[PDB]
């Protein structure tokens, strides 16, 4: 029943990741006693939501691994670059606002007449002979992966995805829903053979929309 | 003739001198290292452009030679930051992946840091361990250290200083002189006993006229 320091931290990280809408499952059993024994405060959804908000926006100086700022085992506050929120089943490298100097979340675009090296206003494809990166500029327009293993980078949180379907982006709640403005999807060509991305390619100052299936390898 | 590592350190030395971070350099044999390894000329124009592309208009990946896009620097396996280390001075410079750079009136204290009432300075003491940070908000107004060893952080480049006098900040040239918008000065109290920082404390509604009085921060 009693949870150790690392186990309680991993459960704390697991719930924070689920509120970020990065994972679809969680394991948060036993977190109430770990908080009231180490943190000393309640760990309800309000506590976490405020912690996520304070971390990604309105950040102030240093913090701790429990994502607490200040203007017993987590009182050292030797963290300002980034924080590695790792629950054991899914890891994420999240960057605080203290490192950055997120949009406030749309419309549906009309249809234009190929669905299968592209020419999209919303997509930027780069090929490094060293991998393939497909940067997107319209994060609300989704890019569903299929039979793929990617790592997506951003200015809010970097992490790797293998679940097929819609890409899960972090979403902060502070007077509304805040989503990143743009994210980049890197794909290792050397296991990713049958990887297919289905997206909506945008053609031009009115914009147009047509589906396309971009496959790598 | 200079080896690969030695040529890189001299390459870093010239970039550091152009950044106005160091006052001395060792660049003898650097042109031969460039035309033999880089394949391009290594004049002040070449370096100035490399500094320009690195700190502004940066786009994606680069190499330790500050080039963006047997050729030992064609793999472009470098992201995040670059450690410009010449052997005599190290600096962790971050690419964008800067202000453009007035006199304030005078007001009538001459010396703790718990209270300095400065609009230009934000003094924090981290009892969280053993360190003192004095954030500055007006980089043009200089803070001269005396008998001190600090490490200054910024959004352009982190490095440590021990030379007494004005703090040396990076300066990028692109249609003008660009300096960082704000820098942080950390001081480890646990060798840094005789440290004295002399700065211009800013005192005194939106209609408030701006004022200035000298102050000597003792640690
Ligand atoms: C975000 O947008 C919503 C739109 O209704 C608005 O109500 C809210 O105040 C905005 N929040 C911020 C922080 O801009
Ligand atoms: C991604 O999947 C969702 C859910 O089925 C779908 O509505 C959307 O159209 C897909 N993406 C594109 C670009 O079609
Ligand atoms: C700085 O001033 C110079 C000289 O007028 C100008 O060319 C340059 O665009 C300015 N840069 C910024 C960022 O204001
Ligand atoms: C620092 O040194 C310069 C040297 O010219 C001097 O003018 C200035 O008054 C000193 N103090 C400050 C706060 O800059």
């Amino acid at each position: 029943i009693i949870l150790t320091l690392s186990q309680g931290l991993k459960k704390y990280y697991g719930k924070i990741l689920k509120l970020l809408h990065l994972t679809l499952e969680e394991d948060t059993e036993g977190l109430l006693e770990w908080c009231k024994r180490n943190l000393g405060s309640n760990c309800d959804d309000d506590f976490f939501q405020k912690r996520i908000e304070e971390f990604f926006i309105t950040g102030e100086g240093y913090f701790n691994e429990v994502l607490q700022f200040k203007t017993e085992p987590f009182k050292s506050y030797f963290a300002k670059g980034f924080l590695s929120i790792d629950s054991g089943y899914f890891s994420a490298k999240c960057y605080p606002r203290s490192s950055t100097s997120l949009i406030n979340v749309p419309a549906r675009i009309a249809e234009t007449p190929p669905k299968t090296t592209i020419n999209c206003i919303n997509l930027r494809a780069s090929v490094f002979k060293e991998e393939v990166e497909i940067n997107v500029l319209l994060p609300q327009i989704a890019v569903n992966l299929s039979n793929c293993h990617v790592v997506i980078n951003s200015h809010v949180c970097d992490y790797s995805l293998d679940t097929d379907g819609p890409v899960r982006l972090p979403r902060i709640y502070h007077e509304g829903t805040f989503m990143p403005g743009t994210y980049k999807i890197v794909i290792d060509r050397k296991l990713n053979d049958r990887c297919t991305l289905v997206t909506n390619c945008v053609i031009k100052s009115v914009l147009r929309q047509y589906k396309t299936e971009i496959k790598i390898g």
